[PDB]
């Protein structure tokens, strides 16, 4: 497929800095070259430079609101530009707050998009429900139209217009959901497959239902926001908020292989890879390796094999 | 839910001593505080003091019969007392021989109970089939009415009256069953899902069928006897008889989440946690952490999230 | 069941030497004694002595063609002899190129055989599609009747006559398939369950369909060629070409338990165990332990338990 890569070396959605090295380590892993080794037409739109906002005091509990809000504003622009050039946006994060900008800019071009959110967390705290104040745990609240009425005017975010409905998103992988987040889930009727449903149904039925849920009525472009902590920390240890009992490497690949097969992948976030948090060099390479793998699957790399349209015999 | 905690620091059902520290390490992990953090009304009935029986020579092959038999006699009493106060008995072991006392005292109050036994082993050796002589591998033989005729009068156990039928118990997790135990399984028509059935059906169908099997005819209180070695040693390494190829952490939580949802959990054993056997400090915390997790799930903690009956928005 | 063990200490199908120690380490693990502990009638046909072919230069890209071709010629003979004595051939490898000889000699006695190939790889490169030149990645091309027309006369292999059709083989476990191999798969209509299908269906349905596929029309003897790298390297690390995201230890046992239950297991290869490649002593024992386990399952050892035809009570 045809891809537009955008690096988002940004960390101010949470406390730990190392996540701004995500684009660097993924690139160094050979992400671009590997995509080209596939059937892929790849344009690198470069790493976004996120200007310092040195004056950025908390809004109530919410931390670094202006830095976070600007970075997403910049990113939305960049994504919209790549979507206009007919390319699948590939955002290398960076913390998950960047999801506000990536989905936003994506929906500017394709308002009918549907979102699949792979994550141990729902990231749906409002600035009023959050207890941490970390904006990487709130991006979904800023995007949901139904929640427009419970989001205060947070400095840095006046540019935002909620662009998805509670029924345009499916979560997969949930296993550490805050109480206010759970309340929002059940109240807005959000579709989710927590680890419990994955256990119950198997990842096969999960993907069946998820795609049926989003694509049933009609075909529409897909946005996959992949938080690497959605996968078990035995595969992606170098990440800020690891939770045990995650999706397996195999489930990870299955999800993305199935998404690729729809032919409707339109936007992709690979988020929260933080090399600094690897207890060892191998934990770092293990995490980065898994991240590349998930990404390659999104763009056609299949476990059964791939071949070019020729006669190999 | 409403819980009555009882510590059973007892080890004489098997050779290794460290298992009598189970209640201590689980308590230190924050078990009680965490239960209270949930919707839980918790009363701690304390650690049972198991008086020394210094004169306790083998009965044939059977080791420490009087100590084991007394500890279970004491425990049955304690459980019956907590069942009378309208509380879910939570026995922190301690080796699995304590199951004789816990189920016994439970059935005194609720004779119509059904048992779910999560374990790598069937624990159904008689004093005549056992080759080890370790009573933690025999508790089920002492409780089955059908086996009353093949249990010799073992000193310490004259107080016991078999209280469950072959058709009131379901095993989940089996993967190291002795030949005599397998003979008993197939002869008495015992319902089991070994690791093979879990592999074949998926833990979803397993729980479906297990609950359907026990609750089909009518609702009745549930006794969950959970041997931590039911789970793979990659999750619960600090245990006396680990067997590879176990239930995953996720399957472990799925079982207990589903049991919680029945609303019929009546008695619970968390057994065979032995800190002394952790090859490292982290193996010890890993085991204890998993044990708490399984327990919290039994009393309502859900992977999809929990919220109080209020409007979080 | 009734077994004829044959050691094949052979490595010239690939670069690393340690794999010729496979028979030694498996024997030292207690394989024969453990089989006898089961219901098993076991005859050891010894370790085949594979004479040096010091003059064995590449055929085009293909390495050690004469050594590989001779070893398989010798092995086919040995297998046919054990099949004539009414025994299940058990070939301890050794690299997977030996599969050419084992299936060949097997089919001499039982031409209607069906093959189950458990592996991360398809091993179906021709001498013209291979890029590595390693013959352990080509054995299936030498055996398929449909490919007879695309196999050059490679020195050492004039004795070979393709003995299976594209529709007599099922792959399970695939996750690193070369492009030419994938082309062959889809062109010849080969039945496979890659890790993707295992993820989608569950190992239960996979085995259901695999056996239905091979045994549907009529009963026929089964050849299981098991490459230990079919399993995840977290279980079988000491092997030449490990690929992450493999079959679990549990799936491994499930496959073989189900195959045993058909009562049609006729030939078995346990291949690619290489002690030299264990990063630690425990990685070596871990691999060998898993290999024995898979083998024991093939010959009746069940996770639910086994008992002799007697009254244990
Ligand atoms: C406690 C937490 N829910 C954690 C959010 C984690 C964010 B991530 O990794 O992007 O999913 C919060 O801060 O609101
Ligand atoms: C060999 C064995 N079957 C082991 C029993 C293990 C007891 B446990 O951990 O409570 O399940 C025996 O001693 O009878
Ligand atoms: C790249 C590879 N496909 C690897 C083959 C591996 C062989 B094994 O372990 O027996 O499956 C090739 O050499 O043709
Ligand atoms: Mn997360
Ligand atoms: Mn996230
Ligand atoms: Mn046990
Ligand atoms: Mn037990
Ligand atoms: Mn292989
Ligand atoms: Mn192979």
């Amino acid at each position: 497929r045809t891809i537009g890569i955008i690096g988002a070396p940004f960390s101010k959605g949470q406390p730990r800095g190392g996540v701004e090295e995500g684009p660097t380590v993924l690139r160094k892993a050979g992400l671009l070259e590997k995509l080209k080794e596939q059937e892929c037409d790849v344009k690198d739109y470069g790493d976004l430079p996120f200007a310092d906002i040195p004056n950025d005091s908390p809004f109530q509990i919410v931390k670094n609101p202006r830095s976070v809000g600007k970075a997403s504003e910049q990113l939305a622009g960049k994504v919209a530009e790549v979507k206009k050039n007919g390319r699948i946006s590939l955002v290398l994060g960076g913390d998950h707050s960047l999801a506000i900008g990536s989905i936003s800019g994506h929906a500017r071009v394709h308002p009918d998009l549907g979102v699949i959110w792979v994550d141990a967390h729902t990231d749906i705290n409002t600035p009023l429900t959050t207890t941490s104040g970390n904006l990487h745990g709130q991006p979904v609240s800023f995007l949901l139209k139904e929640l427009k009425g419970k989001i205060p005017d947070v400095p840095g975010f006046s540019w935002v217009t909620p662009c998805i409905s509670a029924k345009d998103i499916v979560y997969i992988g949930l296993r550490d959901v805050d109480p206010g987040e759970h309340y929002i889930l059940k109240t807005l009727g959000i579709k989710y497959f927590s680890m419990t449903e994955v256990d119950r149904l198997g990842i096969g039925k999960v993907m069946e239902e998820t795609l049926s849920y989003l694509l049933g009525r009609k075909k529409r472009p897909i946005h996959l926001s992949f938080d690497v902590d959605g996968l078990d920390p035995s595969f992606t240890p170098a990440t800020g908020t690891p939770v045990v009992g995650g999706l397996t490497y195999r489930e990870g690949l299955y999800i993305t292989e199935e998404i690729y097969k729809t032919g409707l992948l339109s936007g992709l976030d690979i988020m929260e890879v933080n090399p600094s948090l690897g207890k060892t060099p191998e934990e770092v390479t293990r995490t980065v390796n898994t991240a590349v793998a998930i990404t390659l699957a999104c763009f056609g790399l299949a476990r059964e094999g791939n071949h070019k349209p020729i006669d190999y015999l």
